[PDB]
């Protein structure tokens, strides 16, 4: 916290020297793992980006359905967090063809929170599925019923709350959380960071009403760049709540070892370090 000031301006030093050397230092974390099965033909449809693939070593699979050896597969990866080694799953955003997987996923893992913090479309690029009901009427997805029961739309996110349960037992229901970061740009940063640093409370503040909950579903187009910064944002906002010492760059190698990429870019590194900023400011004006 008092460390971490001094640590953040002597990396903003001399141009960001040492946070670029830091960030660089990074690049090659959990790159030598294989994704063969991402590589197979019949999963080749199932990848939004050629470049943006799940390591073998960590990918979330599905149950197997009969005569299709490649139905577990769905680009998805788990990875930890400050309680547990599987505390979220990061995942692309949905295509048409894999939203019914998608819902499988959540089903089966027992997944109570989604964070969304892409767009559907951006910049007139489709960037994510619309993969839940446009309204209140019910749909299958697969063997699982879906309802949307309420959808509150702000200018910076919007929260939805859905029904989800199979189709054999009608009786064990279960209530999903979603909560659409709809002003971050892909590969950039938000506007602010009390926006995101708001959000990210908004979020772990349900998640931990969820005790007995799987993983948390976090994505945004690729599930990478946006989707790793919300993770290491969450994780060291807890951190500095539990007075434990900020470790940034302990989070981001972390979560690339279990996925490509995440957090993509120098900015998005930076913008973490001025969240953790803003906040001690903001408490240190109590004192
Ligand atoms: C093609 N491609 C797409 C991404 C990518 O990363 N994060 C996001 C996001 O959605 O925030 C995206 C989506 O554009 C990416 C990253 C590294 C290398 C290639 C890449």
């Amino acid at each position: 916290p008092n460390q971490f000031e001094g640590h953040f301006m002597k990396l903003q030093a001399d141009s960001n020297y040492l946070l670029s050397k830091e960030y660089e230092e990074l690049k090659d974390v959990g790159r030598n793992q294989s994704c063969d099965i991402a590589l197979l033909p019949e999963n080749r449809g199932k990848n939004r980006y050629n470049n943006i693939l799940p390591y073998d070593a960590t990918r979330v699979k599905l149950s197997n359905v009969d005569d299709d050896p490649c139905s577990d597969y769905i680009n998805a990866s788990y990875i930890p967090g400050n309680n547990f080694r599987r505390e979220y799953i990061v995942t692309q955003g949905p295509l048409p063809g894999t939203k019914d997987d998608f819902w499988k996923m959540v089903w089966e893992q027992n997944v109570h929170n989604i964070v969304m913090v892409t767009q559907c479309v951006e910049k007139g690029r489709v960037k994510c599925d619309h993969y839940w009901p446009a309204d209140q009427d019910s749909l299958y997805y697969g063997d699982l019923i879906l309802q949307m029961l309420s959808e509150s739309v702000l200018p910076e996110w919007t929260i939805r709350e859905f029904k989800i349960c199979g189709e054999e037992q009608l009786d064990a229901h279960r209530l999903i959380r979603h909560f659409h970061y709809t002003v971050w740009p892909d590969h950039g940063v938000p506007e602010t960071t009390q926006s995101l640093i708001q959000f990210v409370r908004t979020v772990r503040d349900y998640i931990n009403r969820s005790p007995g909950a799987g993983p948390t579903v976090v994505h945004c187009s690729a599930g990478v760049g946006r989707t790793g910064t919300f993770i290491a944002l969450d994780r060291i906002l807890q951190q500095l709540d539990s007075k434990d010492s900020v470790d940034i760059y302990g989070a981001v190698h972390d979560l690339r070892l279990h996925r490509v990429h995440m957090v993509q870019t120098e900015c998005q590194y930076v913008y973490l370090h001025q969240c953790v900023r803003d906040v001690l400011r903001a408490r240190k004006l109590r004192s």
